[PDB]
DNA sequence: GACCACGGCGCC
DNA sequence: AACGGCGCCGTGGTCG
DNA sequence: GACCACGGCGCC
DNA sequence: AACGGCGCCGTGGTCG
């Protein structure tokens, strides 16, 4: 059983943190295991120096803590990544242990032994799965090291700007509350959907257009209230109240309070085994959800700034998911869109709002994305008629004209579903896999739902795979140039570079991101440089 | 005609005293932009004014520049665009004739042609997004890699080769005498005509095969293999041929090609010379160095590292068969690799009737000819001669292979069916070869076309993967003070300081095996050594 | 005397 | 003729 | 008083 | 109910 620190080479580590967030956490305990022997370390933080890498469950999290402490301990093998690739419903160590063998305890030494066993166990289960193993070796494992740096680096925040914005927004919220009290007759909680329901539909008697998902009540969502906006001033004021209160409580007030003592920066987590499609997620806080669409949203992006002497470089794949679809489907009308430098989000927005291309504002573009992606990924005619404010039959027709325009897209969806029906899974271009049950369910609505999940995944997942390969390829070249990778927002990368090197960093990042794979459609990257995140995308 | 220097993004043209850039004199240099030709009065000094060589045969000029101590990387080259459009485009003369303009012997004209052919061929490649990706991400950056490789060269053990020439000369004389004695009279052993008359008329030996085009009785190793053990003269002639071949082609000429500026041997890596997407090597051909026979192994010993350095040799294991397993999805073939089997060894063992460990390189090579032969459509007739078995048993051998690997057969059929409809076949990355005669009326002409067509995606995919490995590996070698010397299709030869050689080997292995998500893992055999033989032991 | 199609064979 | 893809050597028939 | 399913909504 | 994929906020019904 037990031997003394330090462990031999190629040992698997286990550890306990005071809490989830590695940047904020205390390292309570550290152990390592090889050939079944558990070596416990009496001084956890100092014992980090003895390891060449962190190999084991949640390796990246430990590596992040190490970086915080000034130690470069890269993450290596992690059974969670093997498990996530085997089945992306594997998202936690508790779950993976339960499903495949052993138990996730709260003791470093047990965790270290589990890491070792689960590693060989999951490796064994992945035998013959050569494309999943390639993703492991060439994408997921090296990416974990990229994510560790990203987490430990963080992003600078303009604190004073945000404090001033809180005060400004508070004042607007008070004014809107009063104006809505006046308009309704009486005080109430504007943040209570139950009380808003009773006020809007009972007392004021306004038409109740939609239902809620699970409670079957009349909905107060922006969807259900959109048509009612211009007629009734109260509805406008409530939606404005909602936006301001959302942005204040979720972003404006909490974020400046999360500045970290050791760095003077804001730190997030990039969760590498959290989605069914192969995307990353971000949490604590979610820096993949920063507002950007509305006028107030744009002011929040202004608060994300570079270190003094540096600039932000923002690179966002243009119409990423649609380019990926063009490749997957081979639809040459869709391939043609890109070869001609057309933008279908702009084209749809122009039609929708009845304005030229140049007068398409970000709200409009986002609203057009919802139609373009909506129709493609199986939005009903009913919902599309409400969203475009057109008759049912004309919505039905709209849907059929899209697939008439893009017949190889339709054929691709059908092939994807037919295969998914026989195999029980769908997969990305690199062979990442998602199990989708219910493709042959008897209830139509449950089958059709399963279908939408299934033919979406290869597109969303292929795009994620391509971004991850870009990151793994780009990151080592950034370090050589004294540049940093701060954020990923799915099809977007945010970097930080010295003002001197920012032009060259932009050019290299663009090249790497656009040359990742021989697609039937060229990948194009929108680059911007700026002192803050808003101006870096102007 | 405006004055030197030219504006930025100009296309260059140049004239060399000769083919080989390492040996050539730069007679003239010009550059062109927007139709204006800027002629340089001092060619060699005018190289300093360019940021890159853009234009026809850009790599060749870049090599001359490197020789001169100037780092002028090659960029755009219409030859590469043309080669990707159709790999029958191999020369500037041909490309100009086919697509527009004329290849002259005047720098300024060549520079203007470069500009016009660039936009012309770019235009013709519109919509061909995978070919353009190969251009931007593989062929263009590779041209820079090849420039360094050419200008770096490889060290040669000159004294060793001189001693070997003397030793081989003596053997040649002895064998000639022993063959004169055995035949009755002198004659030219190097004359196939006189060997024919001596072997088949005078000595009356059976004449098993014909020559391709002259319809005479063949004196080839094929036609003489069965006759070896019975008749001592036939053995002696084959040995004579090997020694004279190796002496005249490698042993004597190579040490005389050591270059005054480097003290090394330099080759050319021709980037638009093959129908499949492979490189070729010429002047001399360092992709043809003997390896197989005992004497062949001694020649490899002559390829050595600089003092204080080691050679690193990396060769894709059963690379073409791994590529086929991916293309075909044949899971029996995928299984071979997952189990760490070697079908070349397996075939050789049964052919020669010896264990795995007693398979010598001659035997392995002979097994490769059977394994690849049968796959790529060798007739039963020829296979019966090569295995020395009855016709019917050769027929059966062929059918058992495709019974074992049914998705390979299905893959061949799909490849041919599509090639029939499109008139071309293509690699995994979309590199394309036009193959006429897939529907020819004469069976033999059709079948030939077929063999060319279903071979290409395999040979070409393998070439594409190697080129991507080179483009990815090369920049990382420079950071480590290492060099890339040679490519031999599925093989890379590097040179590194003895201290860094372990780390260079490990990085090169990683890069070469992680190039693409195949259904079969790519495995690289690595070796380190002072010479090329020992780096592969 | 100059040229080059050809057999033969080195490598993958 | 016909496994596929290259490049290099020495021979001797042909021609102006 | 503690918990958490839920509507709603920020982003891709 | 049903475009797909996430994570975060404040509300109020339920329960021991
Ligand atoms: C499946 O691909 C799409 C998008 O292409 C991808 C990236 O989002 P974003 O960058 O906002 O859209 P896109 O890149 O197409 O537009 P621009 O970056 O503005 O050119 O994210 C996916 N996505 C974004 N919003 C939605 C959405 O509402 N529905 C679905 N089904 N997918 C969406
Ligand atoms: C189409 O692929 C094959 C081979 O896989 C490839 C590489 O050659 P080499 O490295 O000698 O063979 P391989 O890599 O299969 O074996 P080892 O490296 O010895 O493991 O080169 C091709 N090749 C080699 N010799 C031949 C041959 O005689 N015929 C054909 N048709 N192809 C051949
Ligand atoms: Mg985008
Ligand atoms: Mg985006
Ligand atoms: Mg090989
Ligand atoms: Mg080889
Ligand atoms: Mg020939
Ligand atoms: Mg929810």
């Amino acid at each position: 059983e037990e031997a003394p620190w330090p462990p031999p080479e190629g040992a698997f580590v286990g550890f306990v943190l005071s809490r989830k967030e590695p940047m904020w956490a205390d390292l309570l305990a550290l152990a390592a295991a090889r050939g079944g022997r558990v070596h416990r370390a009496p001084e956890p933080y100092k014992a980090l120096r003895d390891l060449k890498e962190a190999r084991g469950l949640l390796a990246k999290d430990l590596s992040v803590l190490a970086l915080r402490e000034g130690l470069g301990l890269p993450p290596g093998d992690d059974p969670m990544l093997l498990a996530y690739l085997l089945d992306p419903s594997n998202t936690t160590p508790e779950g993976v242990a339960r499903r495949y063998g052993g138990e996730w305890t709260e003791e470093a030494g047990e965790r270290a032994a589990l890491s070792e066993r689960l590693f060989a166990n999951l490796w064994g289960r992945l035998e013959g799965e050569e494309r999943l193993l390639w993703l492991y070796r060439e994408v997921e494992r090296p990416l974990s090291a990229v994510l560790a740096h990203m987490e430990a680096t963080g992003v600078r925040l303009d604190v004073a700007y945000l404090r001033a914005l809180s005060l400004e927004v508070a004042e607007e919220i008070a004014r809107l509350e009063a104006e809505v009290f006046r308009l309704a007759g009486h005080p109430f909680n504007l943040n209570s959907r139950d009380q808003l329901e009773r006020v809007l539909f009972d007392e004021l008697g306004l038409p109740a257009i939609g239902k809620t998902e699970k409670t079957g009540k009349r909905s107060t969502s922006a969807a259900a209230l959109e048509a009612l906006r211009e007629a009734h001033p109260i509805v406008e004021k409530i939606l404005q109240y909602r936006e301001l209160t959302k942005l204040k409580s979720t972003y404006i007030d909490p974020l400046p309070d999360l500045i970290h003592p050791r760095t003077g920066r804001l730190h997030t987590r990039f969760n590498q085994t959290a989605t069914a499609t192969g995307r990353l997620s971000s949490s604590d806080p979610n820096l993949q959800s920063i507002p950007v669409r509305t006028p107030l949203g744009q002011r929040i992006r202004r608060a994300f700034i570079a270190e003094e002497g540096w600039l932000l470089v923002a690179l966002d794949y243009s119409q990423e998911g649609l380019r990926v679809l063009a490749h997957l489907s081979g639809d040459e009308n869709l391939i043609r869109v890109f070869q001609e430098g057309r933008d279908i989000h702009t084209e749809t927005a122009s039609w929708m709002f009845g304005v030229p291309r140049e007068a398409v504002n970000p709200l409009m573009r986002r609203a057009a994305k919802t139609i373009n992606f909506g129709v493609l990924y199986g939005m009903s005619a009913h919902r599309l008629s409400q969203k475009l404010a057109i008759p049912y039959e004309e919505a039905q027709a709209f849907i059929e004209r899209y697939f008439q325009s893009f017949p190889k897209v339709r054929a691709w969806i059908e092939k994807t579903l037919e295969e998914g029906r026989r195999r029980g899974y769908v997969e990305t271009l690199f062979g990442r896999r998602r199990y989708v049950p219910d493709l042959e369910a008897r209830v139509k609505s449950v089958r059709q739902a399963a279908e939408r999940r299934a033919f979406n995944m290869p597109v969303q997942g292929t795009a994620a795979d391509l971004m991850k390969l870009a990151m793994v390829k780009l990151f080592p070249r950034l370090e050589e140039m004294g540049a940093r990778m701060l954020l990923q927002v799915h099809d977007e990368l945010v970097l930080e570079a010295p003002k001197e090197r920012a032009e060259a960093v932009a050019r290299l990042a663009k090249e790497v991101m656009e040359g990742v794979y021989p697609l039937a459609v060229p990948l194009e990257v929108e680059v911007g440089i700026g002192e803050d995140w808003l101006s870096a995308k102007e």
